[PDB]
Parts: C-alpha cells; structure tokens; sequence
C-alpha cells in the first residue's frame, strides 16, 4: 500500500515562552501526545515519523489540522514540514557506534 | 527474473547474467538497483533524495567534545554540508541531489563513524529515502 510520512518543526523559544509560559518545555510534552495519537512517533527533538503504510497522508493532514487549533503553536512556530518517506534504515545507530578503524 | 522499474521478465542463465540484460534495458528507456534472488526479482529506482537525522546525548558530549558544545553541531553541519546534505529546521539534514545520493549517505556515515566523540555521543542516527516534502508553515498559521 501507500508510503510513510515524517513530520518536522521548529519553534521560536522567545515567543514560545510568552504564548505558553514557563516551564515552556512542557509544551513539547503536549504536542507529543497529540502527535502520538495520530500515529506519529517521537524520533528526536521536534521530528516525528508515522511508520504506518496505510492512509498515512491522511494522518499528516489530520496532524496539521490539530496543530492549527493550538494557538500557542500557531504563534510560535517558525517552521513545520512533512516529508514523504519512501523507506528508512537505522544502519547507522549501531554501525556508527561499533565500527572501528585500524589505520 | 522479474524487473520492477512497470515490469518485465527474462530467461537468463542465472541472476548474475540476468542483470546485464535489465541493465542495458532500463538504461535505454537509471538508478539504484536491488536484488532478491529468493524470488528472482530485480528492482530499480532512479535518483532519490535522502534525509539524515541524528541525536546526541548532551550528557556525554560535554565530556567527549567539551563545553560549550554548540560548536560540535557546527562541526557536524560543515562535514555534512561538504557531503551535499544541508541543514533543515531542526537537526535534520536533507540531501536534495537525486543522483548517487545513497553513496553520499554512506560517505557521511563513514565519516561520522570515524569521529570519536560523535561515536561516543550518538543516541540515534538514521537516513530516510525522501520522495517528496511539503512545507505547511504558512497554512498552519492562517486563521
């Protein structure tokens, strides 16, 4: 069936603070649950990946919609992107760490 | 020997000799080739974009690289930049190239694999095959 999608974004802390208030880091906890629910999994600081293969495109439109309802997000967001991911590979994680070079 | 590009077949002597055919074939009609012998199914996909995303344990960085650590991210952006991957909002790098990009991805992994502190600090690092990407910033803001 269809392909997978990645969701990535960045917030302007300066204004994030005002439209949310400290501790502002709690804001990322919020978005997390919301995005988790739509099938998007937390991969690393503001980059979510829904690994589903069904009607995923639909999930992005849903996620964008939800975010659009969260005032503090609309006002602080610097950028928000959606990548169509045809295939991935963690190869690195382990290779990166273990692999040693004898010169 | 099926050839996923649509499709095609051939009655070559073996998987090895079969590739030569499909090779010239799609070359006269060009990308990354894969092969599944257990099913005699060759598959090829032309130029593609790749994303490269990584995450480091800040706890370790401060010990392996030093404090302040932000420089380390710059160091990284530059090595990655030289390899064709450009920084994109957040610690996500995208190589837009579309040709032999996969090689660049491996070129990048290899470099990173040889940088001690990075080896020591990575929490996770992966690459994505990106077909298309859309920017929703402006829409997300509309009322």
């Amino acid at each position: 069936e269809g392909s997978m999608y990645a969701l990535a974004f960045d917030l302007k802390i300066e204004i994030l603070k005002k439209e949310y208030g400290e501790p502002y880091n709690k804001a990322y906890d919020d978005l997390r649950q919301e995005l988790e629910l739509l099938g998007f999994e937390w991969t690393q600081g503001s980059v979510y990946v829904n690994y589903s293969k069904e009607n995923t495109l639909a999930q992005v439109y849903k996620a964008i919609n939800k975010l659009s309802q969260i005032e503090w997000f609309k006002k602080s967001v610097r950028d928000i992107r959606a990548f169509k991911v045809e295939d991935f590979s963690d190869f690195t994680e382990i290779v990166k760490s273990l692999e040693h070079h004898h010169h």
